[PDB]
């Protein structure tokens, strides 16, 4: 058993250690290759048909590169071949606990379907990863090439979702902290995971992104902290880091975000929904599952992928019919229309506890105009996106630490105003967008009024093509001109 | 209503004109989305999880851009926007026959089910183009963008699949002739699928792309050929036309014939031969059919795509049982073994009615080296491959046309001899490719041995590998020494 | 005299009437294969070998583009040929007056020879221009093809340079003002010459354009504002003008304001200095001239190039013994060393007028620390650099006509407020940067004291790497830490 | 310490304090002011990329090459000197390149001193020992734990072959595979290649599509004729063939473009032209021609495309003809291409025939009613040898291969073991044929010479034949 070569796209030709090779060639982990990394972005981006798989392959190949690069440049610091094969694994199977069209599954239809429990993709891969280890085998290959299972699958686990509860890990100690960096960083983000996802994605959106990973590998050491071993980026480099955030938002603006591939979620979300008491995955012995609670039992979210889409489209039972004509409403282009964008004003926000009582609002409007429809709450949708720079309302740089070139060991501090004051104030804000599921001529200008109003009446900012329809109402908001 | 904007990472933003929106806002379209267009490659190239849609909407912008240039160039040649319109459908709608997996489907599968029929997916093409046109209103709308529907459908099926039966084409006349070269050239396999896909599936696979088509398409002109207008190109071009065909084959050599993706489809294809009494696809009227005779019901074929492989996979049935092991063979790589490559020597063709006595002919082969394993027919596959230059034996720039600088209108031919010495002296091989459905190490030796000594008998060319593999064979064979 | 083709690796094959043709091929043009875009980047970047020239092929090329787009659109604007072909001239031509090392010269040498003239390259570029129609008979070949030299003449300066100087145009009515935003932009710095520069720049630097220029060329249109007939960009897309800045500043951040190449830029315009009474340019009858001169007469401006730098380097005249060492200490790589950058802090600007007090400050700040070696003015090099969205203090998207799709033609603005809180507050900022010419360690030493503390005397940003470059000095400001 | 450089081909590159040492210095930075393609740069405006940037690259990837080695193959013992001996040498050998790169090596050189055996390799050798005299390298060397005497040598040795059984000094035979990767005189499969197909693409606007990385990732040392050699895996034999059609086709589309061609032979000219009259200060403040340059590395050092302008810019008569060649550069006033030809059979043209060929075209005697009589000091003759780097050789004849079965087992692969559609041959000529006077009738005769040539010699049928001489195409039966 050697190592294989694969070519991928992003990376080149990416070399892959045995055990590896074991570890990927699983129903668990071939899995990923029936879920798209951006879900129904893929009807937007036509380039966007990558999934999961390959996504993670190249999170696992970065993830090698960073700790044998630190290995390399510190020997002091020994790192292992064991130490950095078990963060090859982390790198490879932390997105083995996605679902169907990704983040549609964990942001949109688990919390719909199953409002009490509080399922992540990360905790999907601790489950997935253990189901992938004891249903084939892994254990004995792992002593095999020199592996402690006890240890580092503990290990695996953490530097997966984080402390599975002072120093609160158990898979190793402080002087190798450094490791729990590289893979998903809880500190302040900047973890290999979004460099792959960086590249890759805008490779196949046909955008492009100007954050160069290799100089930050370059460029990293090892330094202490708060008696901790933390990576630490060299000074000159913090503008570079500020942008990497940056276009992480681009990214967001974009293609993550874009209204109609929300949209599309929405809808897919929502066929999901018609159709979760209908469709049967079987589980372990025999069990049948939905979707809503194949989460439960990984032998049939293994079996859960992009696929139960077709199976609803190409469905004949009646009981199906309203899930499977959302589908088609998909195929036709008959999709909800949007109405438009807002912000709240101020340092107000919306929490989620009011997303429910929005479509409402909405239509609760009232445009002194003469319309020839009247809209109900349920002919609205309301989603409310949250754009931040991956740490709520806090300045992730002010959670890095830099080393400079007279001193590599020390670390220092560097705050916003050491750098530029062309910075963002802020590091949080709210999008706020309005769809209508009617869809005929009348209903979307009746629709466009109502919304106007209600933007107006909220004090929100005003929609950037206001003044073209919604002529009669913004008028009456003296804050807009 | 309106044209629409697609940004694609290959050609950039695209436009589309809204009768192609309708045409491709359709289930018949729509459904590319769930055809890998290199089917099991996929499976050893993760970049290329790209499907047959987006190579379509590829097709469709090629064509018209090389039509509208055309245009531009000789106002003569009274090119109009009906042309245009009617090349860019034929150019989205050429790929609407392909089935599960592309190449795979009509390549192995469908003449080993259905040996006696002859069948392609170019008449697929026209068959699914045809049931698209009438099952979504798309006549009427083709009269109101100024289309003729009888002609004009004629057309674009004339450039699909050639004449539907001295000019044999009805949908154009012979001054329009050049626009029968662009979609599908029946003359010298010269258009613009070609180019699409060349620079598509380099960009996923990790693989580079060496032609240049907007070059080619900034030298194309139209000339008078035996009373015919043909598309010619500049005559210092030629170099770069034979590198095309250069290219095609290297595409060929490293992916589209990669031996362990062509042992995938052909696991893939066992699978759908062991499925195909079972899996039943409603068609029109609510009659049933299979796998096997989806593509005689449009309706159904609608139907037929990658998921197929996936409803395979996750089946409980028993009767499935079979189908459903092969496909899991798949996910534990537990692949058919390569065994080896040879290639006929002197002037000996394969036939293809020889190709199902193959494996017997290297089972019965008597290998002078002992073993404790015994090898039936049924125990290997043998792989035969014709790599050409897309016209069998002919070289295709015999086929083309040129002019030169000072006379821009005097097309001229160009031979191999006026081009380089360095060129290929014949245009079409074949290579044999041997696989062993035992994968035990005791079995692949014997298997090597078997495979060995058949190449000697046949007086084939020895194996690259054949003095490691075969020692003990490889000596009796003078030629080889 | 026909078309030709040029391939270029940023723009592929950009197609040149006959005209461009001739004016490309005179030696004012010729002249810029001899001037690197990045002056002194190339020593600190070895990829960013590119001359001018390449450059203003591109710029007059896109030029062309967002023309042909504009009219191809809207055939009601009536642009003519004649109007692509001066737009396209004066694209290709807003180059012509660069200097040697391109911004070095009329941005650090000038300034400094010349105190007392005001010149800029776009002044070189009209000057430059004439120069070249007059002395290669270009008037009869505009008139051969359609061309009006007198109005066409001015129509062309005055994009280059604006108003020769109610309606301040002479070349073009109001009615095509729109054409007066392509190569030259001065109401907001949107035109083709950055476009080109991105892309260009981006692809010989090795960092990445994630600006998506063709993308813009596609949504733009021409509407009425203001009696004028302006370019208006789709609403949408204005993220990404404010990413266009966002980029335009990294790339200053990251390149063009890099802290060695612009000390390197320094050291070539200061050798320059040492030079300038004894190198000699031949100009206009037979006259000698200054570098500092040949600003004066086009003919010996011609003959201005980077081509200096190597006389001054190959000369073995003893009156030019210390401009010549000088370049020498850049070829052993003996450059003056940095020590520091800082920022202003509240309201305060620094002057032009007080740039040179800033190395006598530096001198005389007094550290209170252990000194073994002092310093003088002369030993201090103090760099200010004007960071800004290229309106000074102004935000340039406030100057940004938009359209929405549901009335195109109907002119709107967009606010700061009505995009993101994720913006910058402020849209101009200042950097300093502290050099010393003594490049030992003790000399090292005493300059990071005497810059801290003269940071920490004008009320200026903490330092960077200021508690380990001067740990005694830091804790002195309370407000540092 | 260790400085960082961004290359656009190779994104951030390690050099080790030492390579930084040798890169600063004017006999190594004068590469910065001599271009990759010369004459390339008028006709691909993309092509302003120097030697300097290439020599950065050449360094990197040997560099690569020999680590990769080291790491699959700890037992072949290469030590981080060896490393650093291989990518000096890499970053070195193409120290020796004149004004315009192959132009000066390729057509001024052997014009002006055809008395002199010249190639880059020699120019490169020698200053190399100038740059580590000039700079005291040596001690550095030694601080960095080399042998001076030994690596030296070695690092020459890996430039330019043996110096004149095992022929090398620098290294034994157990390191024999060293010698591979620098300058392959055995194959010609070598990092430089490797470095020149990206970057030369990348400016071009050319695809490359031979991928080294996945060559270095398959490459292994194995025992070959008692020494140890690379081998690369038999599945990749391919690609390898590929490679070389690769090269040929840059040869094909840029490097031996006519219109550039003929850029760089009139640049030749104008540099004869000069030659008497430009002075290059070398040693002792003696005086140098550009033609003798090359004779003193003080003055080489200051030799570099700078000459140019040098000559159009200057104001001395002497130079007046010099500098109108140059002039008419500029203006495009460039001799035309009127055509290209092959011989057929086994005639093969030896350089020693090139001055009698614009004779041969003048002495035609084209059956057509002409006005003008053109002469052989009219005609200018070019011919290309295009070859895969060995002249009539396959060079994958000279490639060991390795299996997955067996990776220390070294074997052989011959043509007839991987495909039909491959080369019969493997070397060939063109010949270009250009006119001084650039009149129309002028160009009329040159075609109707040119064509009857063509025909008289047996050669084969210009492409555009039949167009630019109807009435000489149809006398030659053999093209009908
Ligand atoms: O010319 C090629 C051939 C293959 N590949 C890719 C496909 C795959 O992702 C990886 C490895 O495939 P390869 O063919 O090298 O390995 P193999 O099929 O498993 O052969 P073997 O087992 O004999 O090493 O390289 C390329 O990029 N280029
Ligand atoms: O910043 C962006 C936004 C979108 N796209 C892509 C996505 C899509 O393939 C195409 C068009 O999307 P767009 O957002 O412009 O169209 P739309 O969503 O239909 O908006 P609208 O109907 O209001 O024009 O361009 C980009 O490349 N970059
Ligand atoms: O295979 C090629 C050949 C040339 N070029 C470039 C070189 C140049 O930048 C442009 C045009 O050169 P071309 O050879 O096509 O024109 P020409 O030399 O002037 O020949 P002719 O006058 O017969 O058209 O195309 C390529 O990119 N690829
Ligand atoms: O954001 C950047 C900055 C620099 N470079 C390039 C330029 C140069 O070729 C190489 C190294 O420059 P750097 O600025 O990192 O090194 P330096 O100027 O020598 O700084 P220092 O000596 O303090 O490490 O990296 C980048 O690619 N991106
Ligand atoms: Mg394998
Ligand atoms: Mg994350
Ligand atoms: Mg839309
Ligand atoms: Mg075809
Ligand atoms: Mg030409
Ligand atoms: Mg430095
Ligand atoms: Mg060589």
């Amino acid at each position: 058993d050697t190592m294989k070569v694969i070519n991928d796209p992003i990376h080149g030709h990416i070399e892959l250690h045995p055990l590896l090779v074991r570890i990927i060639d699983t129903p668990q982990f071939q899995r990923l290759r029936y879920i798209k990394q951006l879900g129904g972005g893929y009807y937007v981006f036509p380039g966007a048909s990558h999934n999961r798989f390959e996504h993670s392959l190249g999170v696992g190949y970065l993830a090698g590169c960073l700790v044998h690069a630190l290995g390399e440049k510190q020997p002091e610091l020994q790192i292992s071949e064991r130490d950095v094969l078990c963060v090859q694994i982390a790198g490879l199977c932390r997105n083995l606990g996605h679902g169907p069209f990704s983040h549609m599954f964990d942001g949109r239809f688990i919390p719909l379907a199953r409002p009490e429990v509080k399922w992540t993709h990360e905790q999907g891969s601790v489950m997935m990863f253990e189901h992938l280890i004891n249903s084939n085998g892994i254990k004995p290959v792992m002593e095999q090439y020199g592996l402690i299972p006890e240890e580092d699958i503990c290990f695996i686990k953490e530097q997966i979702v984080g402390p599975l509860e002072l120093w609160p890990y158990k898979g190793r100690p402080e002087n190798k902290s450094f490791l729990y960096e590289i893979v998903s960083n809880k500190r302040n983000g900047i973890d290999v995971d979004k460099w792959d996802y960086f590249a890759r994605d805008c490779h196949h959106l046909g955008i492009q992104n100007n954050f160069d990973y290799k100089r930050f590998i370059k460029f990293a050491r090892v330094c202490e902290v708060d008696n901790e071993l933390r990576i630490c980026a060299r000074d000159k480099e913090v503008g570079n880091l500020y942008d990497m955030f940056h276009t992480r938002n681009s990214l967001h603006r974009r293609a993550y975000q874009h209204k109609v591939g929300n949209i599309i979620d929405t809808m897919i979300t929502d066929a999901f929904l018609k159709a979760d008491d209908y469709i049967e995955i079987t589980g372990a012995g025999g069990k049948k599952y939905r979707i809503s609670t194949a989460i439960d039992d990984m032998e049939a979210y293994t079996k859960l992928t992009d696929n139960i889409f077709l199976e609803i489209l190409y469905s004949t039972d009646p009981k199906l019919k309203d899930a499977r004509e959302i589908l088609k409403q998909i195929e036709y282009r008959n999709l909800f229309k949007y109405v438009g964008e807002t912000q709240p004003t101020g340092q107000i926000k919306i929490k989620r506890e009011d997303y429910e009582s929005l479509p409402k609002e909405v239509a609760s409007a009232k445009p002194k105009v003469l319309l020839d429809v009247k809209l109900k709450a349920e002919d609205f949708i309301v989603d409310v996106i949250n754009m931040d720079y991956g740490m709520q309302e806090k300045n992730p740089i002010d959670h890095v630490s830099f080393y400079c070139k007279t001193a590599p060991n020390r670390a220092i501090r560097i705050t916003k105003n050491q750098v530029s004051q062309l910075l963002p104030e802020k590091f949080a804000e709210q999008l706020i967008r309005v769809y209508c599921k009617k869809v005929d001529r009348k209903s979307l200008y009746a629709a466009r009024q109502y919304f106007v109003q209600w933007c107006a009446d909220r004090n929100f900012t005003k929609p950037q093509d206001g003044d073209v329809i919604a002529p009669l109402i913004t008028p009456q908001k003296k804050e807009w001109n």
